[PDB]
């Protein structure tokens, strides 16, 4: 119930609440020390993967800088469900600037799909990953199937761990040159779909850069750096779920209450 | 000419004069055809104040400048508690870092962010750039004068931060239709315009699916609301240019949107 999940004091008693899968890993960016709950078990990644098909932009343009600018029809036959921005462009064109951040702060999976038409497909964003030193995470297909999963396959798929050390590298790292990686971090800074999951459970304290995931089934994840207002490291914190015997909202709260944890382990 | 304005009057209103008797207030409207160059209007040479309407010439004055130094869009500005102004929906949550002049611009466009705006203005030299920039595109009456939030107020007879309906519908299709930008720049700014996020009650609440909108709003906490939009036919063809401005202190906030959309109404059964 609620009245469990929010009683519930560290990863394992949350991971009862809910009758689920959790997967969390806590990084402190200045030791590098973590701490995690499976967090080395692997876990759908969903739209937490566009942080990264994003990076993948801003790598390549590094080597072409007008990339950003250049222009990419949105049809109508192209729109999925959830495609709240590149909807209102429909018979016109946008920027691969303005569909990163559009596919960031409000997950929109057509919007997605053409920036993979863009930089090579889930092959070009699995090479972005290796290259990073992650051999873990990688890419395999496009919207919406790229969110299926099933145990053992592990397609479109990532680790706790290993997703908090690639966010860790490319958001903050120096896999990206600071333009690029600065650009990432206000996108994600200014995301508008994590209100309800770990941002609800953390304090003032912290500016949040955050991206949500989530399939039909019963997924619900959400990655984040949080750094210091008053200066100092920034940690990271990935928290990944699959609870299908609690609601979709439920499944917010049990994220929320992975921040609330999160903020006392790091006092 | 009402004594006491209700939602039923506004809404019953069939043409400018009608709409501007049922809310007691003074609106000005320029309906302008690209294609034909004809206008309709009520009031369409009076003045009055921008208010967050002058921002979208704020960032196409912004554009103009970048095109002479293109970094100038990836330039980053620091953003400081001193910055922060009560309507900073955007500018807050970077409060003790930085944002790119690209960024400020498209957050002083689709949402109410006044700090976006002062932030932007030190970078392209202030009212003076704007007004500079206007009168290069061949405006003569628009004219940006103060900073936020100084900007949003309004006397009878003080022609700061005003504009009039005929010359801001004239700019927009200049700006944002014409040759005044080059094509790249132009095209941002209809994009901008189009992703807008504080303007559905206005205009847009009273336009019909067959269009596609950008618009830019503005209102101050006296009597003025206001609303100007670029309307594309998604079917193709010449877009119009619509700009609603209105001061109607006697009707609620949220009335005063009200109007606006009626205004939309209106206009979308001119065009036919």
């Amino acid at each position: 119930t609620d009245a469990a999940i929010t009683a519930a004091s560290d990863f394992a008693a949350l991971e009862k609440a809910c009758a689920g899968r959790l997967g969390v890993t806590l990084l402190d960016t200045a030791s590098g020390r973590r701490i995690g709950h499976r967090q080395d078990e692997r876990f759908p990644m969903c739209s937490t993967f566009k942080s990264m098909l994003a990076a993948t932009v801003l790598s390549q343009a590094e080597r072409m800088p007008a990339l950003l600018d250049r222009r990419v029809p949105v049809g109508e036959a192209d729109l999925l469900s959830h495609a709240p921005v590149t909807r209102r462009h429909a018979g016109k064109d946008m920027t691969v600037r303005d569909l990163c951040r559009a596919t960031i702060i409000t997950s929109d999976n057509t919007a997605a799909n053409l920036l993979f038409g863009v930089v090579g497909g889930p092959p070009a964003v699995t090479a972005f990953l290796r290259a990073s030193g992650d051999t873990v995470s990688r890419s395999d297909r496009l919207e919406p199937e790229l969110n299926s999963f099933a145990k053992g396959d592990p397609r479109d798929t990532t680790t706790p761990a290993a997703m908090a050390a690639t966010l860790q590298r490319v958001v903050l790292g120096e896999v990206l040159q600071p333009a690029s990686r600065q650009q990432l971090a206000d996108w994600l800074i200014d995301n508008e779909t994590g209100d309800a999951c770990l941002r609800a459970g953390l304090g003032k304290r912290w500016r949040v850069g955050d991206k949500t995931g989530s399939n039909g089934e019963d997924a619900r994840n959400d990655i984040a750096v949080l750094w210091p207002v008053a200066g100092g490291a920034p940690w990271v914190l990935t928290a990944y779920l699959q609870a299908g015997a609690i609601s979709y909202e439920q499944r917010a709260s049990v994220l929320a209450q992975v921040g609330r944890i999160a903020d006392r382990l790091i006092g």
